[PDB]
């Protein structure tokens, strides 16, 4: 529909520039003609979602690299991918004209955009906020009878949520994740540092946490939103590290495990809001799989556990099938979901690199590896930030696929974005991955999922300099010839005949 207009800030690739009269879209999405597939390419070089189509052919000769479709060999049905509606995005997205505001939630929630169908939402204040508060702020109130949303809800996240609501075609699902609790809940008397619920699970500081949930699923709803899923906690290990900087409460694993058995599982099956997924962990890998043997293993903690989040820093190293590989073998029946990604958060490096190609391989590798692993979706972190890399009350800054720079009423998408799209945009809720398997070693990165209503989509990620000539063969259908560019990264559909 309207091509990327490219901007170079001196990194290895180009941003996409947008603003209130232009920014770069997809027409209506159409499926190629039966017997053609379609592919979208991106590369290094400057090439944004560009679509072209081929043929599937019936013969195929030659020794080249063939990736052969396993459409029978079916693994797990994805629930979808998004981004997090914290108050630094809110605040940025709303610093736009109300066209530039437009054109951004597009981007992300049209089918015109990518098609994002999850968005995390930040129970009251996190470190991507200006201000630090609860819903619950007035002392010794167990009966939260003075629970209340502010103006970042009520002004600034609600209203946006909507606005998403509207321009998606898609159901949309939302995700909530507390980052601290009222201070005189706590252990520490302070929405940061080392501190955890006062207490033990089962008494009244733990049964009014708990209730706080349902409050805000409450407060939501009178809003006409509804949540998917809520975790127990951002990152509990956070809050047993002595200093820790920003909003946060600690929860060891087995405090985790009697929280949700005795206060939360329980107050939420008790609520109007029983159909909400609870998920557990919502922090880095490496807590894996101790972490769900300590929860799962009770069953009275497990009967509430509806899947594990798992937060991925890409700055950083760690083993995946130690942690994601065997927390699937071990509780093979309960969902992973990847609740936060995000890169830029080094203190060294820049946080915004404007048209790093290397940071976004970093977002489609992590999706593969991902999804090889099982995970069942993918939420990036703020869907939107200032050129610093926030709003950040404690300057914790890190980078996001759409930078808005306000003096120019402009935003810029960010190869991270596009990488995001290659996913999001062809990969419908209840898809199912499937396998697909390589005829000799080779140094692409690949996924293959089937659409629910049979359709294949397969991923295909280039991170080396080396252009490879490849063949899909889809075992009912043919095959399709092609070349994985070097630094390129593609999607192909195509319909299955019968
Ligand atoms: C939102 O962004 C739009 C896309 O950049 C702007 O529209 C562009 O305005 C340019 C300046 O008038 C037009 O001419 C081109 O400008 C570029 C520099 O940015 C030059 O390299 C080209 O040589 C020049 N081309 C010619 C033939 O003169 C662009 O044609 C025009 N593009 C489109 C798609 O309309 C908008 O002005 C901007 N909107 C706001 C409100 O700032
Ligand atoms: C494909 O395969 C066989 C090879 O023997 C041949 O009969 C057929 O005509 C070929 N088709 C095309 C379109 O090349
Ligand atoms: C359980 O549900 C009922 C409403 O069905 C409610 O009145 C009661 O307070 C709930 N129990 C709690 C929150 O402990
Ligand atoms: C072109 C682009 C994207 C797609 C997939 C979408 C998934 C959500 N429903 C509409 C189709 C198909 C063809
Ligand atoms: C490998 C990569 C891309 C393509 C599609 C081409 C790319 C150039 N513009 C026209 C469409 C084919 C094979
Ligand atoms: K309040
Ligand atoms: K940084």
């Amino acid at each position: 529909a309207r091509p990327c207009i490219p901007k170079s800030f001196g990194y290895s690739s180009v941003v996409c520039v947008c603003n209130a009269t232009y920014c770069d879209s997809f027409d209506p999405p159409t499926f190629p003609a039966l017997g053609t597939f379609s592919r979208y390419e991106s590369t290094r070089s400057g090439r944004r979602m560009e679509l072209s189509m081929g043929p599937i052919q019936a013969n195929h000769t030659g020794t080249g690299l063939l990736l052969t479709l396993q459409p029978e060999q079916k693994f797990q049905k994805v629930k979808g991918f998004g981004g997090a509606m914290t108050d630094a995005a809110a605040l940025n997205i709303l610093a736009l004209s109300p066209p530039a505001q437009n054109l951004l939630l597009k981007s992300y929630f049209s089918e015109e955009g990518i098609g994002y169908n999850i968005i995390r939402v930040p129970m009251a204040s996190c470190d991507f906020s200006i201000r630090t508060y609860t819903y619950a702020d007035t002392p010794d109130d167990f009966q939260l009878h003075n629970f209340s949303l502010p103006e970042e809800d009520t002004k600034l996240k609600i209203p946006l949520i909507h606005r998403a609501l509207q321009l998606a075609q898609r159901p949309v699902s939302l995700l909530a994740s507390p980052w601290t609790s009222p201070t005189w809940l706590k252990t520490n008397g302070a929405v940061n540092g080392k501190g955890s619920l006062k207490g033990q699970p089962g008494d009244i500081y733990h049964q009014t946490w708990a209730r706080y949930f349902v409050k805000f699923l409450d407060a939501y709803a009178e809003h006409k939103l509804q949540f998917w899923a809520v975790t127990a906690e951002n990152e509990p290990s956070a809050g047993l590290l002595s200093g820790y900087p920003f909003q946060c409460l600690g929860f060891t694993p087995e405090h985790q495990r009697d929280f949700i058995a005795r206060d939360l599982g329980p107050t939420l099956a008790n609520s109007t809001h029983h159909n909400v997924r609870l998920l557990m962990l919502d922090d880095q890998r490496l807590l894996l799989p101790h972490w769900a043997k300590v929860v799962l293993t009770d069953p009275e903690a497990a009967k509430y556990v509806h899947g594990i989040a798992v937060h991925w820093y890409l700055d950083f190293l760690a083993p995946a099938k130690a942690t994601l590989g065997e927390t699937h073998r071990l509780f093979p029946n309960t969902m992973l979901f990847a609740s936060e990604a995000c890169v830029g958060s080094k203190f060294w490096e820049q946080s915004v690199r404007l048209g790093s190609w290397d940071r976004g391989m970093q977002y489609s590798h992590s999706i593969i590896t991902n999804l090889l692993y099982h995970v069942v979706g993918w939420t990036d972190w703020n869907l939107a930030l200032n050129p610093e890399g926030g709003p950040n009350w404690v300057r914790n800054f890190v980078d996001s696929p759409i930078i808005v720079d306000i003096t120019k009423d402009t935003f810029y998408k960010q190869p991270m974005f596009y990488h995001l799209g290659h996913f999001s945009k062809f990969i419908p809720e209840g898809s199912q991955r499937v396998g697909l398997v390589a005829s000799q070693k080779n140094d692409l990165d690949a996924v293959a999922l089937m659409h629910p209503d049979g359709s294949a989509v397969v991923v295909v990620l280039n991170r080396s300099s080396k252009d490879v000539p490849l063949t899909i063969k889809d075992p009912a259908v043919g095959f399709l010839e092609t070349i994985s560019p070097g630094y390129s990264i593609h999607t192909y559909l195509w319909r299955r005949q019968h």
